[PDB]
RNA sequence: GUGGCAACACUAUAAAUCAAAGCAAUUGGCAGCGAUAGAGAUGCGCGGUGGAAUAUGCUGUUUAAAUCGAAUUUACGCGCAAAAUCUUACCACUUUUU
C-alpha cells in the first residue's frame, strides 16, 4: 500500500502541476466538480497450501494475493499539456506498480 | 568356658573375598496420600459409524505387470488439488548410445 499511496500522491502533484496556472498574465481551467480522487476495495480471494511435503492432509496453510487499487480523474481542453502527461508518466519509473490509463477524448470524423 | 529343667542366655573372634557397601539435604519419575484451579472431561443433548448399495482408500488373492513408498494411535478421500495414450517410474515386443 505504501507504492500504490506514493504512486497516487505523485501523480496527483502531476496533474495540479500540468494544469497549474502558474502566472496570472494570460487572464478555461478545469476544476469542474467532474473531479475525485475515488478510492477502492480489493478481490478478496484466498488460496491455500499443504504445509507438508508427503504425507501430511492435515498439514494446510492458507496464502493470499492482495490487490490494492486508485482511480485518478481529470480532464482538459487543450492537448499540449495532455502530451506533458503521457510524457511525464513515461519517465518517472514507478516501483512494482501496473498504470492502466483511461483516454477518452474528442476527435473529427470524415 | 560359666548358667539351666531346657529352649539356649552369654563371652567370643576369625578365616575367606569384595572396592564399594553406606549417610544427609536435595533435583527430577511415580500416588494404590489430600486441598485449591481447568477441559461436551464425562453422567447432560444431537448426529454419525458398524445394517443396504455406490463412491473411495488398504490388505490379501491372482496376473506379464497390477510401479513404489505411507503401516497401532497420527496409514487407510495418503503422496495422487485428479491414470482414456501421455502423466508413469511396471510389463510384452522392436530398436537405440555408452
Amino acid at each position: 500500500k505504501r507504492y500504490v499511496d506514493m504512486a497516487c500522491n505523485t501523480l496527483g502533484d502531476i496533474i495540479i502541476l500540468a494544469f497549474a496556472p502558474k502566472s496570472y498574465a494570460a487572464l478555461n481551467l478545469a476544476f469542474g466538480p467532474e473531479r475525485r480522487d475515488v478510492r477502492l476495495p480489493w478481490r478478496r480471494t484466498r488460496i491455500t497450501l499443504i504445509r507438508g511435503p508427503h504425507i501430511d492432509k492435515t498439514g494446510m496453510e492458507q496464502f493470499e494475493r492482495r490487490e490494492y487499487k486508485s482511480v485518478l480523474t481529470a480532464a482538459t481542453n487543450c492537448p499540449q499539456e495532455l502530451a506533458r502527461l503521457l510524457e511525464a508518466v513515461k519517465l518517472y519509473q514507478f516501483t512494482g506498480v501496473q498504470i492502466k490509463m483511461q483516454l477518452a477524448s474528442a476527435q473529427r470524423v470524415d
